[PDB]
């Protein structure tokens, strides 16, 4: 999580720096990796424009949150972010049952369907 904030034309002020820090500091922990955190919040005529880039090991987690309100962009953002998380991270439901039982979750993508 090297933390990278790269906004337009608006800068990071004091009040939304401790917003998002706190944000990504407390989901520096969530399961998935963030090692570049691209965080782009800018200012546009109809609401904030919070662009949340990060890199996860399984791909992108982009937080778009759209909102007239900074500090609603900013938990908009986290909130679209985490249940992207939690899908992309989904992946317990093998066929158990029957004799098809005694196999632990080996390949999972790709079956037939």
């Amino acid at each position: 999580m090297t933390m990278n904030i790269t906004s337009k034309q608006m800068e990071i002020t004091p009040a939304i720096r401790q917003h998002v820090a706190d944000r990504l500091a407390k989901l520096e922990k969530w399961q998935t990796h963030l090692i570049n955190p691209h965080i782009i919040l800018s200012k546009e005529p109809q609401g904030f424009v919070a662009d949340a880039t990060i890199n996860t090991p399984n791909g992108v987690l982009v937080a778009s949150g759209k909102h007239e309100d900074m500090y609603t962009a900013i938990n908009e953002l986290i909130n679209k972010l985490e249940r992207q998380l939690n899908k992309l991270q989904h992946k317990g439901e093998a066929r158990r049952a029957a004799t098809s039982v005694k196999d632990a979750n080996f390949v999972e993508e790709v079956e037939e369907e």
